[PDB]
């Protein structure tokens, strides 16, 4: 999260921090809790297996409120189309349904110019490594002629993120983690450019309800 301010610990419980193995060491990314068992996040942060901390505020400093919890099988969209980027969004089913407490639960589950908030431990500079501790950022929903230069945005699957004038925005290991407008999740961090130069691109999460459901019934 780049420009944003560190949470108060445990003030979003539906947060997840993903460690994603693979040919290379581990890499990182955000999801977000949907039913105990479930978690929701991007397809580009699939991998060979996934671990999910849950509870989490400092990632380095172990706590009561942890649960690091298996991922059984990973639901990555079939759809999901590495060069125009495309469908976005993964499911990670967990071995075991986690425990409900004050720092953990599931998130319950908009025009231009509104405002909303994005959270992630991702990188807080483009050179700058990922956050120790959960950072938010408000970013302002943008008419979709906004990323036009996304050559393969499109307004019907993805909104876009983040007034160009301002340099807040979510970044690498951010990816995954859900936008929320006025407290409910409308988006999921995906891709934006290399220099972290707003606007980004965010799945619709609107245009995925079905078969997020159809997953959620199947397995
Ligand atoms: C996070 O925890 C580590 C280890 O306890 C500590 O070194 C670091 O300063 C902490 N970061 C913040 C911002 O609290
Ligand atoms: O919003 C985002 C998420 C993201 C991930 C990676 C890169 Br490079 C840029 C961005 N921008
Ligand atoms: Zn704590």
């Amino acid at each position: 999260i780049i420009g944003g301010t560190e949470c108060k610990p445990h003030s979003r419980p539906y947060m997840a921090y993903l460690e994603i193995v693979t040919n290379g060491p581990s890499k990182f990314c955000g999801g977000f809790l949907i039913r105990r068992n479930f978690v929701l996040t991007a397809a580009h942060c699939a991998g060979r297996s996934i671990t999910v901390t849950l509870g989490a505020h400092n990632i380095t400093e172990e706590e009561d409120t942890w649960q690091k919890l298996e991922v059984i099988k990973q639901f990555r969209h079939p759809k999901y189309n590495t060069s125009t980027l495309h469908h976005d969004i993964m499911l990670l089913k967990l071995k075991e349904k986690a425990s409900l407490t004050l720092a953990v639960g599931t998130l319950p589950f908009v025009p231009p110019g509104r405002m909303c908030r994005v959270a992630g431990w991702g990188r807080t500079g483009v050179l700058k490594p990922g956050s120790d501790t959960l950072q938010e950022v408000k970013l302002r929903l943008m008419d979709p002629q906004a990323c036009s230069h996304f050559r393969d945005f499109d307004h019907n699957l993805q909104l876009c993120v983040g007034n160009p004038r301002k340099t807040k925005s979510a970044f690498k290991g951010d990816s995954g983690g859900p936008l929320l407008c006025a407290g409910a999740a409308q988006g999921i961090v995906s891709y934006g450019r290399s220099d972290a130069k707003p606007p980004a691109v965010f799945t619709r999460i609107s245009h995925y309800q079905p078969w997020i459901n159809q997953i959620l019934q199947a397995n």
